[PDB]
């Protein structure tokens, strides 16, 4: 796969959203309510295999603040429908 940095504009705010809402169904950690997605972000670019190099979504990996606690959040994107999942919602981190 290929990776681009992407900055954080309102696209990107709603990436965060998206996950802080996503994670809350889930109930694991307390109820969190988002506050900001921040830098760096990063776009990954999901290939089927590199053999054909056919794009199969994307992943976005994103640093988020909710309830003032920081969070590393994993969102994938299918290329064909832009539908989106929340992979993986990990921390406390620390600052990057």
């Amino acid at each position: 796969g290929e990776w681009e940095i992407i900055d954080i504009g309102p696209f990107t705010q709603n990436l965060g959203k998206f996950a802080v809402d996503e994670e809350n169904k889930i109930g694991q950690y307390g109820r969190l309510t988002f506050n900001k997605a921040i830098r760096p972000c990063m776009k990954k670019t999901i290939y089927e295999n590199e053999g054909f190099r056919e794009i199969k979504g994307y992943e976005y990996q994103l640093y988020v603040y909710a309830s003032d606690k920081l969070f590393r959040a994993d969102i994938s994107e299918d290329y064909k429908t832009r539908g989106r999942k929340l992979l993986r919602f990990n921390g406390p981190v620390p600052p990057p």
